[PDB]
Protein backbone atom coordinates (compact mmCIF):
# COMPACT_ATOMS: atom_id res chain seq x y z
CA UNK A 1 0.00 0.00 0.00
CA UNK A 2 2.09 3.29 -1.27
CA UNK A 3 1.78 6.51 1.08
CA UNK A 4 2.09 9.53 -1.23
CA UNK A 5 1.50 11.94 1.62
CA UNK A 6 4.16 12.93 3.54
CA UNK A 7 7.65 14.86 3.33
CA UNK A 8 8.79 15.65 -0.73
CA UNK A 9 11.64 17.70 -2.12
CA UNK A 10 12.38 18.59 -5.19
CA UNK A 11 15.04 16.91 -7.46
CA UNK A 12 14.39 18.06 -11.40
CA UNK A 13 11.84 20.27 -13.18
CA UNK A 14 11.22 20.53 -16.72
CA UNK A 15 9.68 22.53 -18.25
CA UNK A 16 8.09 24.16 -22.22
CA UNK A 17 9.05 27.98 -21.30
CA UNK A 18 12.39 28.36 -20.14
CA UNK A 19 10.86 32.27 -18.40
CA UNK A 20 8.75 30.55 -15.92
CA UNK A 21 11.67 28.41 -14.24
CA UNK A 22 15.09 30.14 -13.99
CA UNK A 23 16.40 32.61 -11.19
CA UNK A 24 13.57 33.36 -8.75
CA UNK A 25 11.14 32.88 -11.68
CA UNK A 26 7.42 31.20 -10.07
CA UNK A 27 8.37 28.12 -10.95
CA UNK A 28 11.53 27.08 -9.69
CA UNK A 29 9.62 24.80 -6.67
CA UNK A 30 11.67 23.66 -3.76
CA UNK A 31 9.22 20.97 -2.41
CA UNK A 32 8.56 20.50 1.03
CA UNK A 33 5.75 18.05 1.46
CA UNK A 34 2.51 17.20 -0.15
CA UNK A 35 -0.30 15.71 1.80
CA UNK A 36 -3.50 14.13 -0.37
CA UNK A 37 -6.59 14.17 1.70
CA UNK A 38 -9.32 12.19 -0.46
CA UNK A 39 -11.61 12.26 2.31
CA UNK A 40 -12.46 15.94 1.84
CA UNK A 41 -11.25 16.17 -2.03
CA UNK A 42 -8.25 18.29 -1.38
CA UNK A 43 -4.07 18.55 -1.42
CA UNK A 44 -1.60 20.27 0.70
CA UNK A 45 1.22 21.40 -0.54
CA UNK A 46 4.34 23.12 0.99
CA UNK A 47 7.01 24.90 -0.68
CA UNK A 48 10.10 27.43 -0.57
CA UNK A 49 10.84 29.60 -3.90
CA UNK A 50 12.52 33.06 -4.30
CA UNK A 51 11.68 36.45 -5.30
CA UNK A 52 14.82 38.86 -4.83
CA UNK A 53 17.14 36.22 -3.74
CA UNK A 54 15.54 35.50 -0.70
CA UNK A 55 13.34 31.86 0.40
CA UNK A 56 9.55 32.24 1.16
CA UNK A 57 7.47 29.69 2.25
CA UNK A 58 3.90 28.57 0.67
CA UNK A 59 1.44 27.05 1.97
CA UNK A 60 -1.16 26.52 -0.93
CA UNK A 61 -4.53 23.94 -1.02
CA UNK A 62 -5.79 22.36 -4.03
CA UNK A 63 -9.24 20.95 -5.02
CA UNK A 64 -9.09 17.24 -6.23
CA UNK A 65 -10.97 17.14 -9.73
CA UNK A 66 -11.98 15.32 -12.98
CA UNK A 67 -9.58 12.41 -13.01
CA UNK A 68 -6.72 12.32 -11.41
CA UNK A 69 -6.25 15.77 -11.71
CA UNK A 70 -5.93 18.52 -9.12
CA UNK A 71 -6.69 22.62 -9.34
CA UNK A 72 -4.69 24.99 -7.48
CA UNK A 73 -4.02 28.83 -7.59
CA UNK A 74 -0.30 30.42 -7.68
CA UNK A 75 1.17 32.48 -10.53
CA UNK A 76 -2.06 32.06 -12.59
CA UNK A 77 -3.88 28.53 -13.20
CA UNK A 78 -2.88 25.09 -12.07
CA UNK A 79 -4.02 21.41 -13.42
CA UNK A 80 -1.25 19.33 -12.00
CA UNK A 81 -1.19 15.02 -12.00
CA UNK A 82 0.52 12.60 -10.43
CA UNK A 83 1.93 10.50 -13.61
CA UNK A 84 4.34 8.35 -11.67
CA UNK A 85 4.28 6.96 -7.93
CA UNK A 86 7.13 4.29 -6.43
CA UNK A 87 8.46 4.54 -2.44
CA UNK A 88 11.37 6.65 -3.36
CA UNK A 89 9.84 9.22 -6.43
CA UNK A 90 6.35 11.44 -7.22
CA UNK A 91 6.80 12.90 -10.56
CA UNK A 92 4.41 15.57 -11.16
CA UNK A 93 3.34 17.16 -14.72
CA UNK A 94 1.47 20.58 -14.48
CA UNK A 95 -0.20 22.63 -16.80
CA UNK A 96 -0.31 26.93 -16.09
CA UNK A 97 -2.16 29.83 -17.83
CA UNK A 98 -0.58 32.76 -16.13
CA UNK A 99 -1.90 35.89 -15.78
CA UNK A 100 -1.47 36.70 -19.13
CA UNK A 101 -3.15 34.09 -20.61
CA UNK A 102 0.26 31.99 -21.73
CA UNK A 103 0.39 28.51 -21.54
CA UNK A 104 2.91 26.20 -19.77
CA UNK A 105 3.74 22.37 -19.45
CA UNK A 106 6.16 21.37 -16.75
CA UNK A 107 7.16 18.53 -14.85
CA UNK A 108 8.90 17.59 -11.64
CA UNK A 109 10.87 14.78 -9.79
CA UNK A 110 10.29 14.70 -6.41
CA UNK A 111 11.85 12.85 -3.60
CA UNK A 112 12.44 12.08 0.43
CA UNK A 113 15.60 13.81 0.64
CA UNK A 114 19.01 15.10 -1.64
CA UNK A 115 19.39 11.33 -2.37
CA UNK A 116 18.39 10.41 -6.33
CA UNK A 117 18.01 7.16 -7.62
CA UNK A 118 18.48 6.87 -11.51
CA UNK A 119 15.69 4.96 -11.75
CA UNK A 120 13.34 7.52 -11.10
CA UNK A 121 15.37 9.57 -13.06
CA UNK A 122 15.03 7.73 -16.13
CA UNK A 123 11.15 7.81 -15.94
CA UNK A 124 11.33 11.72 -15.24
CA UNK A 125 13.05 12.23 -18.38
CA UNK A 126 11.35 9.69 -20.33
CA UNK A 127 7.84 11.99 -18.92
CA UNK A 128 9.15 14.87 -19.74
CA UNK A 129 10.01 13.72 -23.17
CA UNK A 130 6.96 12.61 -23.71
CA UNK A 131 5.52 16.07 -23.24
CA UNK A 132 7.42 17.11 -26.09
CA UNK A 133 9.83 19.58 -23.65
CA UNK A 134 13.78 19.32 -24.36
CA UNK A 135 16.60 17.78 -22.17
CA UNK A 136 17.78 21.53 -22.23
CA UNK A 137 14.98 22.61 -20.73
CA UNK A 138 15.58 20.67 -17.36
CA UNK A 139 17.47 22.10 -14.61
CA UNK A 140 19.12 20.68 -11.38
CA UNK A 141 17.09 21.65 -8.43
CA UNK A 142 19.02 20.51 -5.39
CA UNK A 143 22.30 22.07 -6.91
CA UNK A 144 19.82 25.50 -6.28
CA UNK A 145 18.03 24.53 -3.23
CA UNK A 146 19.61 26.08 -0.04
CA UNK A 147 16.10 27.28 1.11
CA UNK A 148 15.13 26.24 4.83
CA UNK A 149 14.47 22.60 5.61
CA UNK B 1 -21.51 2.54 -17.41
CA UNK B 2 -18.12 1.24 -18.94
CA UNK B 3 -16.27 3.68 -16.22
CA UNK B 4 -15.06 1.99 -13.10
CA UNK B 5 -11.99 -0.71 -11.70
CA UNK B 6 -10.59 -2.91 -14.30
CA UNK B 7 -7.90 -5.21 -13.55
CA UNK B 8 -5.99 -7.00 -16.07
CA UNK B 9 -5.84 -10.25 -16.90
CA UNK B 10 -4.31 -11.63 -19.90
CA UNK B 11 -2.27 -9.56 -22.71
CA UNK B 12 -0.92 -10.20 -25.82
CA UNK B 13 1.75 -8.74 -28.08
CA UNK B 14 3.29 -8.83 -31.07
CA UNK B 15 7.20 -8.71 -29.46
CA UNK B 16 7.05 -10.98 -26.56
CA UNK B 17 9.81 -8.90 -24.88
CA UNK B 18 7.37 -5.83 -23.80
CA UNK B 19 4.80 -7.90 -21.80
CA UNK B 20 7.35 -10.10 -19.96
CA UNK B 21 8.56 -9.37 -16.30
CA UNK B 22 10.10 -6.30 -15.13
CA UNK B 23 8.81 -4.88 -18.62
CA UNK B 24 6.54 -1.55 -19.56
CA UNK B 25 3.56 -3.17 -21.06
CA UNK B 26 3.34 -5.70 -17.98
CA UNK B 27 0.60 -3.39 -16.55
CA UNK B 28 -1.35 -4.14 -13.94
CA UNK B 29 -4.89 -1.96 -14.55
CA UNK B 30 -6.94 -0.39 -11.22
CA UNK B 31 -9.15 2.10 -13.03
CA UNK B 32 -10.16 2.99 -16.55
CA UNK B 33 -12.59 6.65 -16.35
CA UNK B 34 -13.80 7.31 -19.70
CA UNK B 35 -14.78 11.44 -19.65
CA UNK B 36 -17.04 11.77 -22.61
CA UNK B 37 -18.12 15.50 -21.92
CA UNK B 38 -14.31 16.85 -21.92
CA UNK B 39 -13.11 13.71 -24.67
CA UNK B 40 -10.82 12.26 -22.30
CA UNK B 41 -9.57 8.81 -20.81
CA UNK B 42 -8.07 8.14 -17.37
CA UNK B 43 -6.06 5.18 -16.97
CA UNK B 44 -4.50 4.17 -13.09
CA UNK B 45 -2.58 1.15 -13.16
CA UNK B 46 0.91 -0.76 -11.84
CA UNK B 47 3.77 -1.57 -13.61
CA UNK B 48 7.36 -3.13 -12.10
CA UNK B 49 10.86 -2.99 -11.98
CA UNK B 50 13.34 -4.88 -10.15
CA UNK B 51 10.56 -6.59 -8.68
CA UNK B 52 8.91 -3.26 -7.05
CA UNK B 53 6.01 -1.63 -7.91
CA UNK B 54 4.89 1.50 -9.27
CA UNK B 55 1.98 3.29 -9.97
CA UNK B 56 1.00 5.43 -12.77
CA UNK B 57 -1.42 7.89 -13.76
CA UNK B 58 -2.35 8.41 -17.37
CA UNK B 59 -4.56 10.67 -19.40
CA UNK B 60 -5.62 9.90 -23.43
CA UNK B 61 -7.28 12.57 -25.50
CA UNK B 62 -10.30 11.10 -27.79
CA UNK B 63 -9.38 11.27 -31.28
CA UNK B 64 -11.34 10.31 -34.84
CA UNK B 65 -13.60 7.15 -34.29
CA UNK B 66 -13.15 5.31 -30.77
CA UNK B 67 -9.30 5.70 -31.37
CA UNK B 68 -7.69 6.92 -27.58
CA UNK B 69 -4.03 8.63 -27.86
CA UNK B 70 -1.66 8.21 -24.62
CA UNK B 71 2.10 8.64 -24.06
CA UNK B 72 3.54 5.91 -22.14
CA UNK B 73 6.75 4.25 -22.88
CA UNK B 74 6.43 5.72 -26.43
CA UNK B 75 3.05 7.04 -28.22
CA UNK B 76 -0.39 5.12 -27.72
CA UNK B 77 -3.09 4.74 -30.22
CA UNK B 78 -5.63 2.67 -28.08
CA UNK B 79 -9.19 1.58 -29.03
CA UNK B 80 -11.63 -0.15 -27.12
CA UNK B 81 -12.33 -3.35 -29.62
CA UNK B 82 -14.88 -4.47 -27.28
CA UNK B 83 -17.13 -3.67 -24.10
CA UNK B 84 -19.17 -5.99 -22.04
CA UNK B 85 -20.00 -5.52 -18.44
CA UNK B 86 -17.34 -8.09 -17.61
CA UNK B 87 -15.22 -7.58 -19.87
CA UNK B 88 -13.14 -4.94 -21.92
CA UNK B 89 -11.18 -6.15 -24.69
CA UNK B 90 -8.66 -2.84 -25.74
CA UNK B 91 -6.25 -2.86 -29.02
CA UNK B 92 -3.44 -0.78 -28.88
CA UNK B 93 -0.29 0.35 -31.06
CA UNK B 94 2.82 1.67 -29.36
CA UNK B 95 5.30 3.58 -31.10
CA UNK B 96 8.70 4.06 -28.98
CA UNK B 97 12.06 5.92 -28.70
CA UNK B 98 13.49 3.49 -31.74
CA UNK B 99 10.18 4.33 -33.91
CA UNK B 100 9.48 -0.05 -33.13
CA UNK B 101 6.30 -0.57 -33.14
CA UNK B 102 4.55 -3.19 -31.55
CA UNK B 103 0.58 -4.45 -31.55
CA UNK B 104 -0.99 -5.14 -28.39
CA UNK B 105 -4.40 -6.25 -26.68
CA UNK B 106 -5.44 -6.37 -23.26
CA UNK B 107 -8.59 -8.26 -21.27
CA UNK B 108 -9.62 -6.21 -18.60
CA UNK B 109 -12.10 -7.70 -16.18
CA UNK B 110 -13.52 -6.70 -12.03
CA UNK B 111 -12.03 -8.82 -10.09
CA UNK B 112 -9.95 -12.76 -10.44
CA UNK B 113 -13.10 -14.24 -11.88
CA UNK B 114 -12.21 -14.64 -16.19
CA UNK B 115 -15.84 -16.12 -18.24
CA UNK B 116 -14.63 -18.89 -20.92
CA UNK B 117 -16.38 -16.47 -23.44
CA UNK B 118 -14.79 -13.49 -23.03
CA UNK B 119 -11.42 -15.21 -23.13
CA UNK B 120 -12.06 -16.69 -26.58
CA UNK B 121 -13.14 -13.21 -27.64
CA UNK B 122 -9.99 -11.68 -26.40
CA UNK B 123 -7.81 -14.50 -28.76
CA UNK B 124 -10.40 -13.87 -31.38
CA UNK B 125 -9.40 -10.14 -31.37
CA UNK B 126 -5.60 -11.08 -30.71
CA UNK B 127 -5.21 -13.45 -34.01
CA UNK B 128 -7.16 -10.71 -35.33
CA UNK B 129 -3.81 -7.75 -34.75
CA UNK B 130 -1.73 -10.35 -35.98
CA UNK B 131 -0.40 -11.82 -33.24
CA UNK B 132 0.56 -15.44 -31.77
CA UNK B 133 -1.38 -17.13 -29.38
CA UNK B 134 1.85 -17.88 -27.92
CA UNK B 135 2.54 -14.15 -27.39
CA UNK B 136 -0.36 -13.98 -24.90
CA UNK B 137 0.95 -14.06 -21.00
CA UNK B 138 -1.63 -14.74 -17.94
CA UNK B 139 -1.47 -11.31 -15.91
CA UNK B 140 -3.55 -12.11 -13.01
CA UNK B 141 -0.98 -14.41 -11.98
CA UNK B 142 1.60 -12.29 -11.33
CA UNK B 143 -0.55 -9.05 -9.98
CA UNK B 144 1.15 -9.16 -6.42
CA UNK B 145 0.90 -5.28 -6.51
CA UNK B 146 -1.07 -2.92 -4.22
CA UNK B 147 -4.97 -2.87 -4.39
Amino acid sequence: PFELSGKWITSYIGSSDLEKIGENAPFQVFMRSIEFDDKESKVYLNFFSKENGICEEFSLIGTKQEGNTYDVNYAGNNKFVVSYASETALIISNINVDEEGDKTIMTGLLGKGTDIEDQDLEKFKEVTRENGIPEENIVNIIERDDCPA
